[PDB]
């Protein structure tokens, strides 16, 4: 049987009708902004969940005509995460309750450890502890099958690359990738069948060493009797699909269409319609830089012992492209984000950030500035958008104020701000939607019926520049606007860097709160790229390929080489081999995650790492060099 999506029009989807096989591993592919999430999350998941919830007591619809063959749907992404600070790995996985029943059926301690002490072992240690239990002959008969269930659920955590976590770990201290995979392990452990699962890039944060095991886990989720829809860019996940849906042909206005549908073999046989197929067949490639850079100096952080780091000294060559690599849990974010970054902020720029344990830093005088480019949002209210954040909107407002019609009406540039009274729609605060005054719980946000969502009063909307009013400009994608304003240098420059980091599909007025973490990071990256005379700035970026198709990664790599070419240093934490194979220098941590990680397993060029038999990263690098 099949899901039949009829007349899908959410965002840039071109009123498409798509048939999707059920009880299959379906991989949705395509460049950023092509419409993968619009189809899989905003249409299929949303409607499947909505139709189930409408069966409840006492009880929104996406822009779509109908969906045949729908089932209740469950999403696994970075938004389906716990916000309860009380929650731990043990509680969000539902393993803690099983442990409670186990301890109530045996005693306060089991083989020397109480329950809290059990939860403080890593997952692999917990598994070995339980499997080395045969303390009794009849307690077996009261907990036996129960232990099996506990073991089953722990094994699923190992299977999604999280063996280094403890059950006692606070859920809010997990990364987005860790949270996604925790939820995957919990959903497969639940054994629920008959649902449509929609997963957003479940390889985020996962080393290639673990990809195959993740793929087996996705197939087990399928084999329970579920449809498993995965939005993914990873080549191996794509090659393991039962069915591929490739969205394109491009992003933004140039996207919203299914350009290929069928098996992997069919995609390889006829790839010239899809970028995805061209990369998969080798017709298109992210190039390996064949001139590795040498550093002009280095800095060195000594005695790092934060978390599992094994009292390591780490040298950062400056003026080159640096990747920090290694399996998940090996210590990369502990080293880079939680020790080196705050320690250099404190030395160079206004201290007082807490930093992981370490002895000293030498050579920090060899850089002038330390800037993190992370995935935290660019703003917290829809009053922020890409145009205001990069501050090109101030230039667009001046331009509108300079039209003959605006000057004759007395409209200065403030008239064209939706954050100031005057030109903005005062009913909807200059946002386009109003709430219902209940008393406080998440109310409905209905579209403003005065302005119809356009954010400005009708008088302000009468001013046009080349037939477009200010609302029209906010509805342009970056690429549209980049063509529209190509004769205005200050505007074109900002729009150009947004296009160069791969955000040509993003609308100028998209509210900050709807942007993914990767999109926020790339906007901030474009802001840094736009600046002149940065010189000896060290930039740190954590996993900047989240959300990125092959072509998007090609763009990201070009941008990073541009930053380094103008004298900067770049450190990225990555698992992506197309980025790593472009590094001038790699610091590979591990060998494993947790207690058996935290060592420096290898350093040097991609070629040197590839030659190192102790490096998992080098083992996969070998095949792309
Ligand atoms: N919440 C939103 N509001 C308005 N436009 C959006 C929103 N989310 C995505 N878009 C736009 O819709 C188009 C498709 O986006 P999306 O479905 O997220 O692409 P993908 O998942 O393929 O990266 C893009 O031009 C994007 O900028
Ligand atoms: N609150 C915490 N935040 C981050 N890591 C933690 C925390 N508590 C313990 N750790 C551990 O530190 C070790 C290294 O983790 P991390 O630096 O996150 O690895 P990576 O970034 O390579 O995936 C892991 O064993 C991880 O479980
Ligand atoms: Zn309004």
């Amino acid at each position: 049987n099949e899901i039949v999506v009829k007349g899908a029009r959410v965002h840039n989807l071109k009123n498409i009708t798509v048939r999707i096989p059920k009880n299959r591993l379906v991989v949705i592919t395509g460049v950023s902004g092509s419409g993968k999430s619009s189809l899989a999350m905003d249409t299929i998941y949303a409607e499947g969940q909505r139709r189930y919830l409408e069966s409840l007591s006492t009880y929104k619809k996406p822009d779509v005509d109908e969906i045949e063959g729908l089932s209740p749907a469950i999403a696994i992404d970075q938004k389906t995460v716990s916000h309860n600070p009380r929650s731990t790995v043990g509680t969000v996985t539902e393993i803690y309750d099983y442990l409670r029943v186990l301890y109530a059926r045996i005693g306060k301690k089991i083989n020397g450890l109480n329950i809290h002490e059990f939860t403080e072992l890593s997952i692999s240690e917990e598994l070995e502890f339980l499997k080395n239990l045969n303390l009794t002959e009849r307690e077996r008969e009261i907990v036996g099958e129960l232990l099996k269930e506990i073991e089953k659920r722990l094994e699923f955590l190992v299977d999604v690359g999280l063996e280094y976590l403890t059950l006692s770990r606070s859920a809010t201290t997990l990364s987005g990738g860790e949270s996604q995979r925790i939820r995957l392990a919990t959903q497969i452990g639940s054994g629920l069948t008959g649902v449509i699962y929609v997963l957003d890039e479940p390889t985020i944060g996962l080393h290639p060493r673990d990809t195959e095991r993740l793929i087996k886990t996705l197939k087990k989720l399928r084999d329970l009797g579920n449809t498993v829809i995965v939005v993914e860019h990873d080549e191996e996940v794509i090659r393991n699909a039962d069915h591929i849906i490739d969205i394109g042909p491009g992003g933004g206005t140039n996207g919203g269409r299914v350009v290929f549908q069928g098996t992997v073999d069919e995609l390889l046989k006829n790839p010239d319609s899809s970028l995805t197929g061209e990369y998969l067949s080798g017709k298109r490639k992210i190039t390996v830089n064949k001139t590795r850079r040498l550093p002009y100096a280095s800095l060195k952080i000594k005695g790092v012992r934060h978390n599992n780091l094994k009292n390591i000294d780490v040298e950062i060559p400056l003026g080159v492209f640096v990747c920090v690599t290694g399996v998940s849990g090996s210590g990369k974010s502990s080293l880079v984000m939680e020790t080196l970054y705050p320690a250099l902020m404190n030395l160079l720029h206004k201290t007082k950030l807490p930093a992981g344990e370490f002895d000293s830093i030498e050579g920090h005088e060899n850089i002038d500035k330390m800037i993190a480019i992370d995935q935290s949002p660019i703003g917290r209210t829809p009053r922020s958008n890409p145009a205001t954040y990069t501050k090109v909107f101030d230039e667009i407002r001046s331009l509108f104020a300079m039209t003959p019609a605006a000057k004759a009406r007395g409209y200065n540039k403030s008239r064209f701000s939706f954050n100031l009274k005057g030109g903005r729609c005062e009913a909807c605060q200059g946002q386009g939607y109003v709430k219902i005054e209940m008393l406080f719980l998440p109310d409905v946000y209905v579209e403003c019926d005065v302005c119809k969502g356009k954010r400005y009063n009708r008088e302000t909307l009468e001013i046009t520049y080349k037939g477009k009013n200010i609302s029209d400009i906010l509805d342009m994608t970056v690429d549209e606007a980049l063509e529209f304003f190509k004769n205005i240098p200050s505007i074109k420059r900002t729009l150009q860097v947004l296009h160069d980091v791969g955000l040509g599909y993003v609308k100028l007025g998209q509210p900050a709160t709807t942007l993914s973490g990767g999109e926020a990071q790339r906007i901030k990256l474009a802001s840094e790229l736009r600046k002149r005379d940065t010189g000896r700035t060290l930039y740190i970026l954590d996993e900047p390929t989240v959300g990125l198709h092959f072509e998007d990664v090609r763009k990201l790599v070009e941008v990073l080489h541009r930053l380094v070419d103008r004298g900067n240093t770049v450190i990225v934490i990555e698992h992506n081999l197309d980025v790593i194979k472009n590094a001038d220098h790699i610091i590979d941590l591990g060998p494993e995650g947790g207690k058996e990680g935290g060592y420096i397993v290898a350093t040097g060029t991609p070629e040197e790492i590839a030659k190192n038999p102790h490096s998992y990263t080098g083992r996969f690098l070998k095949n792309v060099l």
